[PDB]
């Protein structure tokens, strides 16, 4: 299986984005919590508050679930970072594969 | 070293695990922040709030703690992600290896 | 890209050594937020309230922003964990490159 991390400006959009990739199956399930953000933009450093989202998901559907995040986000260059799991629980891996898409 | 991510129903349940895994020297430390989560659950969409928790360990003590946190868990299919540390500083790395038992 | 994962005893810190590690562009950005750390001292289990901190840059800069934090963390064995990235949209990275030193 695979993580998937992204960042949203607000709740409100995280949300929304989070529950349209949940109803479409494209992820198991995701993880959201506040956070304070520093980052490079055109020569400053902005500073924003920010919504981080950890998604849990299948390893063949990153392609998919990245695309359709792409469509989605709010941002127009989002974060969207995906490392993959070295092992995890066999019971909680047939949850999320059985919840998945396919 | 590694790095293994599991959630919890609440505050109480994630101090006690963790804390067990401590005494019993699994790991070295942990994280412990809250966060929205939001999952399939036999056909519903499930908000709940949880806990999530980021425990650092030595590689050669993953089996024996995911055996160890099945054991202890409250949810009935919990989610034990094991994510390995491609490089770390030496210093930490010495101070978790002598804070994790053998 | 990697992902460097560090945490702080407190916000005045965390923000004062990631606004450094991106002035001289060792990192493209940084996610900060609290967590409550739980660890061996004094011989018993202490629980502290601390700033975790999430950096993203490339891979070849790893060496001297692991270094860099060395010198500028106030933990005297600080964790400086690297983690890398499996994947990640394309834009984001050209973006994230493009802003880090060379
Ligand atoms: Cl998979
Ligand atoms: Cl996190
Ligand atoms: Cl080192
Ligand atoms: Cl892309
Ligand atoms: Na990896």
């Amino acid at each position: 299986m695979i993580i998937v991390y992204t960042t949203f400006p607000d709740w409100e959009s995280a949300e929304k984005v989070v529950k349209t990739l949940l109803k479409e199956r494209l992820i198991a399930c995701a993880n959201l919590r506040e956070h304070r953000a520093f980052y490079w933009w055109e020569g400053k450093i902005e500073e924003d508050k920010e919504v981080g989202a950890i998604l849990k998901t299948r390893e063949d559907l990153w392609e998919e679930l990245k695309e359709r995040i792409k469509e989605l986000h709010p941002y127009d260059v989002p974060a969207i970072i995906r490392i993959d799991v070295d092992d995890v629980n066999e019971d909680y891996l047939k949850w999320l594969i059985e919840e998945t898409k396919k």
